[PDB]
DNA sequence: TTTTTTTTTTTGCCTCGCTGCCGTCGCCA
DNA sequence: TGGCGACGGCAGCGAGGC
């Protein structure tokens, strides 16, 4: 229940603050909060309910990872669930650059499963020895073996009601887990938590903070030509979302056409990890200063690197799309950018008009949708 | 109180769309 | 010649507004 009495979790902080010095980034006096109130609760010998939010942007997401040492020296287990692949391995090599210089073994499962890979797997859980597990979609419904979980997050639970929060609360065998949700979610959740997870909102902004530029005009060719010539001032990188039904090689090359002094590369979704992974190491290397990415298998993080975000489809939208597309734009001490082209709405021809009116009064998501889930929480909880 | 003021709105939601999976085929021993 | 891994299609998929 709510005490759910653990074990030993000694601090020692001399070597947690070696380990963690190499981090390039000055700690604000919140995130100190944040990660003090985090070891406090880890050196607890009670359930591990501490609840903190934070964005998909860098600098919000491996703030939580340096329970990586108090999850070490205790020798347990910690799991993940990485909604793509291409995040995965992006985690992967961050994880294993800032913790290289001591004797750590983490591995992965991504689109790459083949029999060596599943026997790989296999093996691994049967030896226990790994530290970090990153899933993917079929992590929940296969068998992971687990010998001493020591904690576990899980997130982005927009795509699918809620099955795998209970299927992965069946799997709390003797452990305890830090679920929590990137993406914005209605507060009756949090409110059922609230009780038995402390409340954590340590809610910052600054450390980051850069003038932003959100806009939203009519479709045109002109104008995205224009950003395009803004954008490759400096080598930056835009989006482009399609459908992935219709001609996307037509659509790139329409692009191609409308900018001949750029290299836009293949952004196909769907296609083989193996050209996944070549996408990746051009975006890593710069290769091609365009590249473009459609849905949430392509989109699932920002670059920062990347500084100028358009949407085209403004008439056909997904409610999971924009949870998500809406927490994956960021920049670091450079300007950022952002534009939206409006198509006007069609389908049934009944309501176009007010829909049309309805996009025009967005408002940014209904102005205060917190204020909404503040007003539900307080009526109602789970 | 029609589907929306996209919201103090309950169990209704249709809608094109994601996908685990099963069968089939090329390949290697 | 047989077993295997990659590939393609399909009906199920939590229970979810335009």
């Amino acid at each position: 229940r709510a005490a759910k009495e653990g074990f030993a979790f000694k601090h020692d902080r001399e070597q947690y603050q070696l380990f963690c010095d190499s981090f390039p980034f000055e700690t604000t006096p919140d995130q100190a909060q944040a990660i003090n109130a985090v070891l406090s609760d880890m050196c607890q010998p009670l359930a591990m309910d501490r609840l903190v939010c934070g964005d998909v942007g860098f600098g919000k997401t491996e703030v939580a990872m340096r329970a990586a040492f108090l999850a070490v020296d205790n020798h347990k287990q910690v799991a993940v669930l990485v909604p793509t692949t291409l995040l995965a391995q992006q985690h992967y090599d961050n994880f294993r650059d800032r913790f290289a210089n001591w004797p750590v073994r983490i591995e992965m499962i991504s689109r790459f499963r083949s029999a060596k890979e599943q026997t790989q797997i296999l093996a691994e859980v049967a030896e226990g020895k790994i530290d970090i597990l990153i899933g993917t979609h079929k992590l929940l419904q296969s068998d992971v073996k687990f010998k001493d979980l020591g904690l576990l997050i899980v997130d982005e639970e927009h795509r699918f009601g809620v099955r795998h929060k209970e299927r992965i609360k069946a799997m709390r065998a003797n452990v305890d887990i830090l679920t929590l949700t990137a993406t914005p979610i209605p507060r009756t959740l949090n409110m059922a938590m609230s009780g038995m997870r402390d409340l954590s909102i340590i809610a910052t902004p600054p450390a980051r903070r850069l003038a932003v530029k959100t806009f939203v005009r009519e479709y045109d060719s002109m104008v995205v030509r224009e950003a395009i010539l803004r954008e490759i001032l400096r080598g930056g990188q835009v989006y482009y979302l399609y459908n992935d039904v219709e001609n996307i090689q037509k659509a790139a090359e329409r692009l191609a056409e409308l900018v001949p002094e750029a290299r836009i590369a293949i952004g196909h979704g769907q296609m083989r990890e193996r050209e996944l992974e070549r996408v990746m190491n051009d975006f890593h290397h710069q290769r091609f200063n365009v590249l473009v990415c459609t849905t949430i298998i392509e989109t699932g993080i920002d670059i920062p690197t990347a500084n100028t975000i358009i949407i085209e489809r403004a008439d056909h939208f997904g409610l999971a799309q924009l949870h998500q597309l809406r927490g994956r734009v960021g920049r670091s001490h450079h300007q950022a950018y952002a534009w939206l082209l409006t198509p006007h709405p069609k389908a049934m021809t009944t309501d176009a008009q007010k829909r049309l009116e309805a996009i025009a009064s967005l408002e940014d998501l209904g102005a205060g949708f917190a204020l909404a889930t503040h007003d539900l929480e307080i009526r109602g909880a789970g």
